[PDB]
């Protein structure tokens, strides 16, 4: 159980904080200067640089985070992910272990063989230095127009110690002979245009003069060149401090290595200390050319940095992140798909209740600043969703990543799709219960009930319908033709159209008659069991009566026909309110 | 949907980087020095500057957090949560908007009455400037032997513009004016050891020297001493920019507000950019002296700061955070049931992962690092458990937070259906189909020929091959069917009536030894358009002359939709 702590309050510790030394057994722990090395760098630039290009970006997703899965992608989900990076503008593409797991093997295999590869895209392979590993890694690869042999071995203080019981140059000499056998592999292979990238495994628990060592010692070996050049990838396999001080460490790797300008500085941040986006941040600012992570934050245990709060970092700050995330629902669901593991509500830019409101005062605010914005698009002749976006408490315009803001309403076991469902027998499709919430801004279950009706069941002007006659074709493919009597304003008038069934033979019969219907999505149920329930139908059309809103129509009948002609006229006369 | 990046490379983009320009509007948004402005820091120190003690914690679990959820606290949920703050060791706990919440009221009243404050304990109540919500608020804490009056209003140049239609003396003068009814009640209430927080909300947001204004502004209205300091919180309402700047900012506002020693700089940070520890951290090492935060990260969208990660971030690196965090499950298990969200998997020092290795290379590491400390505990006649911890990729024991190192050694129907097919299966039928599809990896093309075969397909026993739909003019009328159809390969007739079109097909079907008892009914557009393609899904019992099926019909038409699912749950059932 928890315990209170309760030992002394820290010498000079001031009268203002009543906190108490705890039994946590700190004792085990050290400062990382001791644990690792002191990191000086006093005439640092990184604090005082802005980022105004996107890295080099490189997705490990296929391998970082498949390791760490609980169910590894089956062949279906690998691809699925592949496009996906792809799509998304991925240029750089780990995709396996293939000399480590015969799945990424055949998973490899698959995409040089079924011309999966577009032709600016690089596969990335990553491999142990052992020589027969190396050998298979390059087999793997055959055919492949270009690849880059991601190549590694631990080198931390810690792990040359107790894992190798090794010294220095027997360390190195891993990565040496790892970076020989390479050189005579790809020279067996001329049909492919090699790239190499070194990692010093757990480089966060590294010196780094021995970090810089490794890789001048590797890079002897490759010999890159301004045009050929050799990715060293700095990880912080865990993430062991602050990210300043991984910014620092980028900062000396970046000044002191050999042959700088033949190199791609990698990283690749855990988020042990939960500060994994920070340091890619601080460490790209520190002089890195390329980051590798993950969407969504996957990887082992705490994760890989995220790419899209990376991408979306600079876009929301003016900055091309050269990724698209403009659906941002569609990479989450994939995602989700892929890892079978959810993105969680708060997760930045993603989660469920990131575009929300619940404070009263939040959302009043919102409004103004969108009304404000509103004003000065009018004044500028402008689309307000080109105008620099100005809206409190919104980091970004929710469209610009194909979400939307909503205003949450408590309802005085409860909230709007849950009382609607129960006590009314309607699921509102989601955009729905967004669009009536920002009504019932402007709550008891009876009060949004009220409301409900006032909006989407009631209304009879502009627009009411009083009956038709609906001719369906007998046959399949066949059209569909209306003739309606209709009230507009009142007046009695007789619509005719015709489409190919009658939600859409309904729509053209009242674009004569001045409503243009420009129908987005649609959805019906049973409101209870049996061949005679009732049907709920919903209907989302931009509409435009003689500018055009966005909006919803609920319509209710005995007959599914007519329920989705109801919900029509409800969402006509709900963008005339 | 996603399309692929095509747009012009920079201008000097080398030539190893192929990236494309996106056609994301990044020209409505600005880089943070031209939203807000430049940094004003010269010669910082953060940088250098390695935390060495714990700051003070505050807790806002049960207002900003409570503020943030779907399902609120019960008062249940809160007392809940009031203890488990306690009992980690804060000293610090935002219990409420009292002013504007009736039932932060009644809390406040509740533990004020109930004689539930540690006497170590300060409660901190939030209220805005106006004179009435002030007067609430201290009426709230009637009879509370000490409490923070945490008052705020919008600082931002946006919110001054937008929100306000205020200038900045007009701003400061929202701010002042609280506090002098703060002061005068603060005098009308006895004995209390009433104590002051000011916050410009919208901190990031705001220039510097305006920020500084506003704070000595209230400052002094309050006149703090060090003895009786004031707060200025100086919140990340949104994060805005990177860690780095934040800091920036507070190291300046730390050395340049008046009446330092009077004051108690706190840090209020969000997770926007997904940054809010490390804005903690960097800023904490700029100087502020607290930081308010929530138990793994609640809050309004992105959530506060996390006061787990923070505090357990202290003591892998040798700090004592002075809180308890000797059983992080537990803390876990009464956060959630009091947020009724869950902590990620991936959530640090806290979510089901973050001690688990599935790679064998790292768990050999671990027992070479396990082995090498058992080896070192040995020789000194000590316990494993009190020596440094010194294991590979695990970078604290899970033992010191009550948890275990573990070695570790769907088809995807509703994805596959609607991303390939532009179907949403109900949930019973991804059930239902997903367990044809266990029995038969299943390629997506696979899953797609097994579905079209199961519902699509079947022409036997019965096949629809045209009907005529007579439905009723008039809301409430009947409508009539007759369709031919062909059963078990032989043509009949069949006709019926009912209140609807799938109504009138069922009657006909049950004259022709084929009962449909309909038990749900759903229906969804494929397409944006009123010429879209219709799925609909049928549930039903059926007795062909009592087995529970799903049929899917689809069809340009919304009623020729829900007659071929009909069809289909027929065709399932035999
Ligand atoms: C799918 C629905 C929007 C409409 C369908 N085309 C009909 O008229 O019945
Ligand atoms: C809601 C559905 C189960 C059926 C509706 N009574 C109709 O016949 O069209
Ligand atoms: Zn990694």
């Amino acid at each position: 159980t928890i315990v209170k702590p309760a030992g002394p309050p820290r010498v000079g510790q001031p009268s203002w904080n009543p906190q108490r030394a705890s039994s946590m057994p700190v004792n085990r722990y050290r400062p990382f200067a001791e644990e690792v090395e002191p990191i000086r760098l006093r005439n640092r630039t990184w604090p005082d640089r802005v980022i105004d290009r996107a890295p080099l970006w490189c997705a490990v997703d296929l391998r970082d985070g498949n390791q760490a899965l609980i169910d590894p992608m089956s062949p279906a989900r690998k691809r699925r992910m592949f496009d996906l990076l792809v799509r998304m503008g991925y240029k750089e593409i780990e995709v396996g272990f293939p000399s480590a797991s015969q799945t990424d093997f055949d998973f490899v295999r698959e995409i040089i063989e079924q011309g999966a590869i577009p032709d600016d895209v690089t596969i990335q392979v990553l491999t142990q230095c052992r020589p027969e590993l190396i050998e298979r890694t390059f087999q793997a690869c055959s055919g492949a127009p270009r690849a880059i042999v991601h190549f590694y071995n631990s080198t931390s203080i810690l792990q040359r110690r107790v894992v190798f019981r090794a010294n220095r140059a027997e360390v190195q000499a891993i990565a040496t002979d790892g970076a020989r056998k390479c050189v005579e592999q790809a020279a067996k292979y001329p049909g492919t245009q090699w790239r190499f990238e070194y990692s010093p495994e757990s480089y966060t628990g590294t010196e780094l003069e021995y970090a810089k060592q490794v890789c001048d010692a590797v890079g002897e070996v490759i010999a890159p060149t301004p045009e050929r050049p050799i990715i060293f990838n700095l990880p912080a396999t865990v993430e062991m401090t602050t990210p300043n001080v991984y910014a620092d460490s980028i900062e000396w790797m970046s000044r002191n290595l050999a042959n700088r300008e033949s190199v791609i500085l990698s990283l690749h941040p855990h988020n042990d200390r939960g500060t994994a986006v920070a340091a890619a941040e601080l460490g790209f600012a520190a002089g890195a050319d390329r980051i590798e992570g993950c969407l969504f934050g996957n990887g082992e245990r705490t994760g890989n940095v995220c790419l899209v709060t990376l991408g979306l970092n600079l876009f929301s700050r003016g900055v091309d992140p050269q990724i698209d995330f403009s659906n941002i629902d569609e990479i989450r669901r994939t995602v989700e798909y892929c890892n079978q593991l959810p993105v969680h509500e708060r997760h930045p830019y993603g989660g469920d209740l990131v575009y929300t409101a619940f404070s009263g005062s939040h959302q009043d605010a919102i409004n103004k600043g969108l009304d404000a914005m509103k004003l000065d698009a009018d004044a500028a002749d402008c689309d307000v969703d080109d105008m620099l976006w100005q809206v409190p408490y919104l980091p970004i315009d929710p469209r610009d990543v194909g979400r939307t803001y909503e205003a949450v309403i408590r309802v005085n076991k409860g909230g709007v799709a849950y009382i609607m469902k129960t006590d009314h027998g309607l699921s509102l499709p989601r955009r729905l219960q967004i669009e009536f919430s920002q009504v019932i801004q402007k709550v008891s279950p009876k009060e949004m009930w009220d409301a409900f009706a006032e909006e989407y069941l009631a209304p009879v002007r502009p627009l009411e319908r009083i009956r038709q006659h609906v001719d369906a074709a007998d046959d399949d493919g066949g059209t569909t033709s209306i003739t309606a009597t209709v009230k507009i304003n009142g007046v009695e008038t007789e619509i005719s159209g015709s489409g190919n069934g009658p939600l859409a033979a309904f729509v053209h019969a009242l674009a004569d008659v001045g409503f243009d219907v420009a129908v987005l999505d649609y959805y019906e149920h049973a409101m209870s069991a049996g061949d005679d329930a009732q049907a709920a139908a919903y209907v989302e059309a931009s509409v435009t009566i003689a500018t055009s809103k966005t909006v919803w129509g609920v319509g209710i009948a005995p007959s599914i026909t007519t329920a989705s002609l109801r919900a029509v006229v409800s969402a006509v006369n709900r963008a005339a309110r």
